[PDB]
């Protein structure tokens, strides 16, 4: 008829009649999630109660506060009293969304705040938290999923700098797999972890992947080329160290190397002459640079490694 359309918290609209009826009251109509709700308010601004009935006989109730700052959207069973669901939303767009089990307790609670952070909670038939997913205003987040025993089954923690840790547990609740994603996208992938702390390790860099092992004290990624084995060692605090071993006994060709932790540089020597510098940068890259044919000092420029063969080549 002659209605005014009013925008409501929670992305809903209501139509309220412009003209009061015989009793000073106003007709209200709203469509929410395809259901047409209707009511009658003694207010003329779109506040009041609207109600509807779904095809499965659920009753729906929309309550709009007097100043239009809040809406409450309730779904009941057919008695119109047993609460199935409830969504409360404020003008600042903070909102709580609740689902309720057949006991009338919460099975799900989802809260969004004004700063856009949010928490999702799921609860099993025991009333215990089975899943939690929080996101914060800086887009960091925590994900926890619990098995029927109530132990962790999966956990992912993401930071503001986009680094993250993903953890997966076996049916016994013990840590099986762990992925550490650095701020720059490079990854440490731990798999086949056993209860004694060891397992298989991969570092996924930009362009190539290193393989190795995890033990009690460090991760060791190994690159072997013929007689020469280069071992990249990351301690528990992420402090990188590098070893090189050459089983070539011939003095004309054998590779020695000296690791300088201050410079993050492995300097390779052949036949009493320096030959190349390998720099393990703080940005999870490797560069190689060659010394001159006299071993005096470096020549040309450093080249950032983009492929595993380039590491192998530097070891020939």
């Amino acid at each position: 008829k002659n209605s005014v359309s009013v925008d409501l918290p929670g992305s809903m609209k209501v139509l309220v009649s412009k003209s009061s009826n015989a009793d000073g009251k106003y007709d209200l109509i709203a469509t929410v999630d395809a259901l047409e709700l209707s009511g009658t308010s003694d207010k003329n601004n779109g506040s009041g109660v609207l109600e509807g009935v779904k095809a499965d006989a659920s009753k729906v109730k929309l309550t709009i506060s007097d100043d239009l700052g809040q809406t409450t959207l309730e779904v009941f069973k057919s008695d119109g009293s047993t609460l199935v669901s409830k969504k409360v939303t404020s003008k600042d767009k903070s909102s709580t969304h609740e689902l309720f089990n057949e006991k009338g307790e919460l099975s799900l609670k989802y809260i969004t705040r004004a700063d856009k952070s949010s928490t999702l909670e799921l609860f099993n038939e025991k009333g215990e938290l089975s899943l939690k997913y929080i996101t914060r205003a800086d887009k960091s987040s925590t994900y926890e999923h619990f098995n029927e025993k109530g132990e962790l089954s999966e956990k992912e923690i993401t930071r503001a700098d986009k680094s993250s840790t993903y953890e997966l547990f076996n049916e016994k609740g013990e840590l099986s797999l762990k992925y550490i994603t650095r701020a720059d996208g490079t990854r440490l992938e731990y798999t086949g972890i056993k209860s004694d702390g060891s397992g298989k390790a991969k570092e996924v860099l930009k362009g190539y992947v290193l393989e190795g092992t995890l033990t009690a004290e460090k991760t060791t990624l190994v690159v072997k080329e013929g007689t020469v084995t280069l071992s990249k060692n990351i301690s528990k605090s992420g402090e990188v160290s590098v070893e090189l071993n050459d089983t070539d006994s011939s003095a004309a060709t054998k590779k020695t190397a000296a690791w300088n932790s201050g410079t993050s540089t492995l300097t390779i020597t052949v036949n009493s002459k320096k030959t190349k510098d390998l720099v393990f940068t703080s940005s999870n890259t490797i560069t190689v640079q060659q010394y001159d044919s006299n071993g005096t000092s470096l020549e040309g420029s450093a080249v950032e490694i983009t492929k595993l063969d380039e590491i192998k080549n530097a070891l020939k």
